[PDB]
């Protein structure tokens, strides 16, 4: 079922991003960097697409992501920005380090990684039809 689908990977996504929220070192990605606040004042010039655990939640809770894999690139993206700015020896990269593992790690346990295969076959059916 195409709409039961739907809710089942929405659920996922939402627990996922839960449990990253919760991971530990979770606390630095849950909002967007307050660049003056953390002495950082060169992020946005840097990061020309901020994302965080916040904005993710907010996409989930007003169903903007349309398919799966569209969670995944954007939690995805915290990981890039992460190891784009800061430096490979840095607290803060390795700990996104950290994080992106785990949450590599659970698109599998979660069986999330069969619902993206699914996305692309259904792209190729209706490409077909
Ligand atoms: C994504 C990111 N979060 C946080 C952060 C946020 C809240 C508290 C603390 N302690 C750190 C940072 C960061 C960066 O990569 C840019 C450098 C600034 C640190």
């Amino acid at each position: 079922s195409p709409e039961f689908m739907n809710k089942q990977w929405y659920l996922l996504a939402n627990q996922l991003i839960l449990s990253l929220s919760k991971y530990e070192g979770g606390h630095i990605f849950e909002k967007l960097v307050d660049a003056k606040k953390q002495n950082c004042p060169d992020y946005y010039d840097v990061i020309k697409n901020p994302m965080s655990f916040s904005c993710i939640k907010t996409k989930l809770k007003k169903g903007q992501y349309a398919y799966p894999s569209e969670f995944v690139k954007d939690v995805q993206l915290i990981f890039d920005n992460c190891s784009l700015y800061n430096t490979s020896n840095s607290v803060v990269a390795i700990t996104g380090k950290n994080i992106e593992t785990y949450f590599n790690n659970q698109l599998i346990v979660m069986g999330y990684n069969n619902f993206i295969l699914k996305e692309k076959k259904i792209n190729d059916m209706l490409k077909l039809v």
